[PDB]
């Protein structure tokens, strides 16, 4: 009866409230809210709890009740080179979910509680290895706990894909290298175009766990 899913806040001058855009591009108008939303800014990303109340109007696919959400940090891709390699790291990380959408690589993962340094997860272009011939984007996820060896807690992040996204028509897909906690370095492969089959199903506990 409720949908737990990602969304990006957007705004346009002619409207008097922020609205939500699902990753499939449908725009949702908020007609009821149980938590604050009016001060959300364009480009902010959320993992939210929606009730779809009825078909919308004026280009909004649906009018919704916003039951709850949590903010999801949005990170840029960075360049990995010999100078910053050491500070970027490649420590073992536990991935719970990873999937691309039109604009983002979405990752749910475990990170060490800050004790005190707050850990970093980056999505990098490796500038130290040759071009590949294969028509896929090649990126790497790099985790650094920055000394924090503490208890693991859940985390979500969205990396802006920009030129590595499915809107780049020259790309056959994306390959993402991960150094996993149980296992050896492995490649997640996602073909383009995205049909929606890559998107995991979530429930309220998934959202509750992230607050």
């Amino acid at each position: 009866t409720v949908t737990i899913a990602m969304a990006t806040v957007e705004k346009q001058p002619q409207y008097d409230a922020p609205y939500l855009v699902l990753d499939n591009g449908e725009k949702l108008w908020v007609v009821q809210h149980i938590v604050p939303y009016r001060d959300l800014k364009a480009g902010e990303r959320i993992f939210g709890n929606y009730s779809f109340l009825e078909a919308g109007e004026s280009g909004f696919a649906y009018n919704i009740r916003l039951n709850d959400y949590t903010l999801v940090p949005v990170q840029k891709i960075i360049g990995l080179n010999p100078d910053n390699m050491d500070s970027i790291g490649n420590m073992k990380v536990q991935i719970k979910d990873m999937w691309p959408s039109d604009d983002y690589l979405n990752v749910r993962f475990m990170l060490n509680f800050p004790s005190p340094q707050k850990p970093i997860l980056n999505l990098v272009v490796n500038e130290m290895i040759p071009w590949t011939k294969d028509g896929y984007a090649h990126l790497e996820l790099r985790y650094n706990n920055n000394g924090s060896q503490g208890r693991l807690v859940p985390g979500m992040v969205s990396f802006k894909l920009d030129d590595y996204s499915p809107e780049n028509s020259e790309l056959k897909g994306i390959k993402v290298l991960v150094n996993p906690v149980d296992g050896e370095e492995k490649t997640y492969i996602f073909s383009y175009p995205l049909t929606g089959e890559d998107v995991p199903g979530f429930n309220p506990l998934d959202l509750a766990e992230l607050k």
